[PDB]
């Protein structure tokens, strides 16, 4: 029974429910169930974008499986499986596209106060930042995200200080080799033994996560503030940990063995099949357990908390708590083009699909009606003296033959194959044109500005804002390159800071343009030059001038 | 008999293998027919590349 | 009793050796990838798609 | 176009695998390597721990746009001293020390401070 | 990806560890040098195109450790033979040599390299590998006591 004050509550009704532990189970178990039902179209768009992306047998399988919802009443039972690739390369040329524009160099965003006296802070947390994204392998995260989203439309990404996240310490005993040769009496028992204390993770600090196993709010319109349900792949030894460790509470830790396996989604088992990979086992391992996990508003009967982290083991609450982040949740939603009234976007692929299963139909026809057209034929017609086994091609060879109309080749008739070529290439150019890459400047510039405002601008503040939240002086000082009472209130007030991305040199050499022609202009006229205040200019150039340490330059 | 305590270890039952050593070497076998068993489409995919 | 970040060897269905990862970055192997795929650990090349 | 996609890909195997590879090896020559081997090893004239190997004893490998990430470390710091140099009441407020330190040492010289009186 | 032989740099993150991080750099170029690190490297990325996946294995693996050993030889300490050229009447010498039996960096074959299904970083995964290794590698083995269960 968790304490409903602890919690942001509002008193609905007069009776609060019995059990809160299963009234919170069975409420979760209800809101995942309705928010796959209510998802079911998305998620077969989602897989057969991916089946168009991917070119495999068993993608073009699943292909031809959606023509008719697709395309419509069409005949795709060509003996040719070719696929184009069309979608891949697009996919592929937008995320170049925007990689380039995303991170354009190693300097790829900075973090302005709002108050100018937090500078120092700022930057030693833009440094411990820096620091982070680089031990943290964000780039390769970050290029599956933005694979997914294009594809799909929508993406996930889970960012560090999630409870599985977190490194811990541990002892380990081995044997310590202290010289680089080995000699004819080198001895691994005699070695000295040495215990470690040594630091782990056993999760990432960013993930992709996938969306056959994210859940959003269907009438929910801002992603990045609709309620998140998560199907999370733990271990045994995971949850004995957890329960140890008291995070997870009204579980058996000798129950967990004999507690459900985890079921893969059928989205996903079609998704691996796809790359070739049976994700379906003999064994699966037999230590993976399904675990929901659900951050948002539970609205009960009697009572509705807010802002709530959950976990759920089966059907049963092992853990409910206030979200203890003041960022928000660790999980990032990431969209291509919002629609008013859904938290699921429209992706690269979702316009162009019908055009993409009509250009592979019609080459695979033209391929299957071509594989015919190609022979040359010939045709003898009965009489006294050629044999069916003279008649054979050689150079100047002479048939002895009684008419000279016996053997004749067969006359094909005209190809319609130009019409199909022309079709083909009117279809290739309208994808190219409906994609925007051909104006296409405008239109990767338009969805890389998104994609910026939406997901990476949003990593950025709730990752500083943890770091702010979590990450102690003297660690940070340890861990950025150098020599903390704060409140959800003042965090956003004072103690604020603006991440922007690679702009931030052009906004650096605007700022100190400005003043540079404005004393370019003063200093030529004694009269208005002896009016300067030469200490603030300097000091706001040498602090707008991109340094680290700013200061360092001026006696 | 290997050390457990010389591991990062996590107690999961409440009695552990009578002979580690041979509960080892199965769960290695297991785990590399699984790994080769599972993965028998894309070999075909790499051979066929290499072709 | 599951055991974390461990070398092992075994020759013909007998351990030989076990022991904890001696390495502090990890396992001495590097495994390189072109098109990364959320669910597979194997990624797409360049001939894969053609 | 082509020279997009080639990119991308050299980006991605850049990050993946070389900047992987760069890090697995100084992190195995810092545990397994002496300082006299090293030093013997290398043009030159230890004790850590796996906690603090992540924290001030870290180094951070990059590839061959080192030249052009010094290159414009230095060119900041020129373009500065060109600007505040011209207007005499800003130019003797400048730290030429810490200025020409940075610099010598962001400069890609192997020893920087042989160059410094 | 190496357009010049100074194709890499490592950047401390405590600047007083600058020195220190000059002195890896420079040990990390002459290890690549000698190990023959490009090659490899080649074939690294040639498999990797060609499949969409491939391995590399680094130094400091047990079988790549380099190893002492003494060779008893007759030097040839004059540059030219003459009529009274004798071998038998070289000077005998023991030689202090080193030596390793696998190379420092290796591409490995992914038909022989295993990773987990179901993982999603393939850097994080749990890692199987097929090795041929020699009866004389496993005496060494068993005699350096690296290998304990074995006859």
């Amino acid at each position: 029974m968790i304490r409903i004050k602890d919690f942001n509550h509002v008193i609905t009704g007069r009776e609060q429910p019995l059990d809160i532990n299963e009234a919170i189970a069975s409420y979760i178990t209800s809101r995942y169930v309705y928010f796959k039902d209510a998802r079911r179209v998305a998620e077969e768009t989602w897989l057969e974008a991916w089946s168009l992306y991917s070119g495999t047998p068993e993608a073009v399988d699943h292909q031809r499986t959606q023509t008719i919802n697709t395309v419509g009443e069409v005949n795709n039972d060509w003996r040719h499986r070719l696929n184009t690739g069309k979608a891949y390369e697009c996919i592929e040329t937008v995320h170049g596209y925007l990689m380039g524009a995303l991170f354009p160099n190693r300097e790829w965003f900075d973090l302005t106060p709002n108050n100018p006296g937090y500078a120092n802070e700022a930057r030693i947390i833009r440094k411990y930042l820096t620091k982070k994204f680089n031990e943290g392998k964000f780039r390769v995260s970050f290029e599956k995200y933005l694979r997914q989203l294009l594809v799909c439309g929508y993406s996930v990404m889970a960012l560090p200080w999630r409870y599985e996240s977190r490194p811990y310490k541990y002892n380990v005993t081995i044997k310590r080799e202290e010289n680089e040769y080995y000699d004819n009496s080198t001895q691994k028992a005699n070695y000295r033994t040495v215990t470690e204390n040594r630091v782990t993770r056993n999760a990432p600090e960013f993930e992709c996560l996938d969306v056959f196993d994210v859940y959003l709010s269907p009438t929910s319109n801002d992603p990045n503030e609709s309620d998140f349900i998560r199907r999370i792949k733990k271990t045994r030894a995971d949850i004995i940990t957890a329960i140890k460790r008291g995070y997870y509470t009204d579980i058996d830790p000798y129950d967990i063995v004999n507690m459900s396996a985890y079921e893969v989604n059928d989205r996903v088992d079609k998704l691996t099949s796809f790359q070739g990979i049976e994700t379906n086992h003999p064994y699966c391992m037999d230590d993976i357990i399904e675990v929901v996990e659900y951050w948002g508003d539970l609205h009960l009967d009697g009572v509705s908390l807010y802002d709530v982290k959950a976990t759920v083991i089966g059907q049963t609450l092992v853990c409910c708590e206030p979200n203890p982040f003041w960022a928000g949740k660790p999980f990032v939603v990431g969209s291509i083009t919002e629609l008013p009234e859904t938290p699921y976007s429209v992706g690269l692929l979702q316009p162009n699909m019908g055009l993409l299963h009509q250009l592979n139909i019609i080459t695979n026809q033209r391929c299957d009606n071509l594989e015919l057209a190609i022979d040359e034929m010939w045709t003898l017609v009965q009489n006294s003296s050629l044999n069916p086994d003279e008649v054979q091609v050689a150079p100047g060879k002479v048939f002895l033959v009684d008419s000279h109309d016996d053997l004749r080749p067969i006359q094909r008739g005209g190809n319609n194959f130009v019409v199909s070529y022309q079709e083909a290439g009117l279809l290739e150019s309208t994808i190219d044109r409906n994609t925007g890459t051909g104006a296409g400047g405008n239109r990767l510039s338009n969805i890389h500005r998104h994609i910026e405002d939406t997901s990476l601008m949003e990593i950025l503040r709730r990752v500083y804002r943890s770091a702010q939240q979590f990450v102690t002086e003297p660690e940070m000082i340890r861990v950025s390159g150098a020599k903390l009472e704060v409140d959800p209130e003042s965090l956003n007030k004072e103690y604020s800071l603006e991440p922007i991305g690679a702009d931030f040199v052009t906004d650096a050499t605007k700022y100190v343009r400005q003043r540079m022609d404005f004393i370019a202009f003063a200093s030529q006229i004694p009269q208005m030059a002896e009016r300067l205040n030469y200490e603030a200019l300097l000091n706001d150039v040498v602090n707008h001038s991109g340094f680290d340490d700013p200061y360092s330059y001026i006696v």
